[PDB]
């Protein structure tokens, strides 16, 4: 049965099938003394075990394709005008691509992963991974939704996942690859396949972009967003940026309930998300400063290229390697959450995140209808701390929907469900830059808190405000529980000048790239 199915994904001569298994039977499998590599995982103080992905500490973007054929043919594909990660492959290339991956996991114990991306039934796909690693195993059972025994009774896969990590593509430039890692995508075939990349996001990233093209044709909207609810369930906001821009830390707060922290879709019901767990950073975590996060890591979670010594102590601090360190654990990890679906009423707060590097956005912009659009479709911000392998320092960027790397129809696609739900919903929408200001430093956290909590109780709605030039921007002059002194960009520069001069420019950049549109 198992073994029938593995032979139509090219995999034969499976020496033990381990389907589904359990955390405790995760748990034994990753601390067995005789793993080499990539493979071996390192039991932590904090209980929660620990495993290292070499350069693999960050997505592939350069390496993301996908095959071009019939089935993939409304893809938002990359050109001169636009570009973006969806690049073609031939099918001669696929057939190639995915014979390596198959023979990689032949003949050779197996863990087959049955699992939903999606808390709607009427909208989910059931997604069956394939890997030869335990950890890879326990990465998409905390980060998916799990089935209960009788649904996985004639599991029938809507898209399979291959991991074949193990291997990589060498012969990449005749076959039209960009290097000897390969994420590919078949939408014919419905399948995935990994070659050459241990970063844990890769295995929940491909099918969110899967999510990003079907949801979307049925006007759903998706979402790169973080979204939570208030203590009575209503009220939802969801949180848009880009990676390591704050989704997940501005999306916890013990005043909400979590839905989820990176992807959702928004239907005729609402807001839900694409996962069950939490994907997140754990880069100078703290107890005191993070207490959800830090007690979510406990045995079952698992911890990924932190700093781990000798007696198994845990250095949160350690960026020499990357500062992209992560942590994946069950969303039931998470006292604070809606349940017993991750799913909630439409979004009345719309916030957009935007990591600054330039230090021209006000902390807190209130949007008009059109610049909700606008900087929707626009998408400033930055690619940061390794979010993306080769990207070390603050780097300026136009990521579409604050996701473009996820994209796969074009950006105005989910800008047009977007507003539609908004306007149904009477969502109202804000900027809010959890980036630099003047002072060559990040905004607060403290004062970006007490922003997102003006937001959501509504005090913004009255607050005095101003215009910012250029942009036009309109901000509150006041916010209670917030230092004044920020909410104008110019305030942190010695001469307003300063200030302008960065404006004036990053408006006409704005101006520009948005002709692409
Ligand atoms: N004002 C701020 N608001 C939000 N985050 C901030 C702020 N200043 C600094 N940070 C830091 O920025 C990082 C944001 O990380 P977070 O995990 O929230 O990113 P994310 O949007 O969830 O990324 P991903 O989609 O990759 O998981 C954290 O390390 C956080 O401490
Ligand atoms: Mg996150
Ligand atoms: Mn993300």
């Amino acid at each position: 049965s198992l073994s029938e199915s593995l032979a139509k994904y090219g995999i034969t001569g499976a020496t033990n099938i381990v389907h589904n298994p359990s955390h405790e039977e995760l748990f034994a499998a990753e601390t067995q003394a005789s793993l080499e590599g990539f493979e071996k995982g390192t039991v932590t103080e904090m209980g929660a075990v620990n495993v290292m992905t070499g350069v693999y500490t960050g997505r592939s973007p350069k390496d993301k394709f996908i095959v071009k054929n019939e089935a993939s043919k409304e893809i938002w594909w990359t050109s001169d005008e636009f570009k973006n990660d969806n690049k073609p492959v031939t099918e001669e290339a696929w057939a190639q691509l995915k014979a390596l991956a198959g023979k990689e996991l032949s003949n050779k114990p197996l863990y087959v992963v049955d699992l939903f991306c999606g808390a709607n039934e009427n909208t989910r796909l059931k997604i069956r991974f394939v890997m030869e690693v335990a950890w890879q195993a326990h990465f998409v059972t905390n980060m998916f939704i799990r089935p209960t025994e009788e649904e996985l009774k004639g599991f029938e896969p809507d898209f399979v996942v291959l991991n074949a990590s193990k291997a990589k593509v060498e012969n990449f430039k005749e076959l039209g690859l960009n290097s000897e890692t390969a994420v590919v995508f078949n939408l014919a075939e419905k399948m995935q396949i990994i070659l050459n990349t241990w970063y844990g996001g890769e295995m929940k990233k491909g099918m969110f972009s899967m999510m990003n093209f079907y949801l979307p044709l049925q006007g759903i909207a998706a979402m790169h967003c973080s979204a939570n609810t208030d203590l009575e369930g209503k009220n939802t906001a969801i949180f848009f940026g880009l990676s390591g821009t704050g989704k997940t830390t501005l999306s916890t707060d013990p005043k909400r309930l979590l839905i989820g922290d990176d992807e959702h879709g928004w239907d005729d019901d609402g807001v839900f998300n694409f996962e069950g767990g939490c994907y997140a950073k754990v880069i100078n975590l703290s107890k005191e400063n993070e207490p959800d996060i830090w007690g979510a890591i406990k045995r079952n979670a698992l911890l990924e290229n932190v700093t781990v010594d000798a007696n198994g102590k845990v250095d949160f601090a350690d960026k020499s390697v990357t500062e992209n360190t992560r942590v994946s654990y069950p969303i039931f990890h998470i006292k604070n959450i809606v349940k017993p679906v991750s799913k909630a009423p439409a979004a009345k707060r719309v916030i957009f995140l935007s990591a600054d590097a330039f230090g021209v956005l006000p902390p807190v912009s209130i949007l008009s209808k059109e610049q909700t659009k606008y900087y929707f479709l626009s998408g400033f911000t930055a690619k940061l701390a390794g979010t993306e392998r080769g990207i070390t320092e603050p780097t300026p960027t136009f990521s579409s929907c604050f996701g473009a790397a996820f994209l796969t129809l074009p950006p105005t696609k989910y800008a047009e469900v977007l507003v539609k739900r908004m306007e149904a919903s009477g969502a109202k929408a804000y900027l809010v830059n959890t980036g630099w200001n003047g002072t060559g430093k990040r905004i607060s956290i403290k004062d970006t808190r007490g922003i997102i909590d003006a937001i959501l109780d509504g005090s913004i709605d009255t607050a005095n405000t101003a215009t910012i030039p250029y942009f036009n921007f309109t901000v509150p002059t006041e916010l209670k529980g917030v230092d004044t002194k920020i909410l104008d960009p110019r305030n942190t520069y010695a001469d307003a000048s300063e200030w302008e001069v960065k404006a004036k420019d990053l408006a006409e950049r704005f101006q520009k790239n948005f002709k692409k549109f």
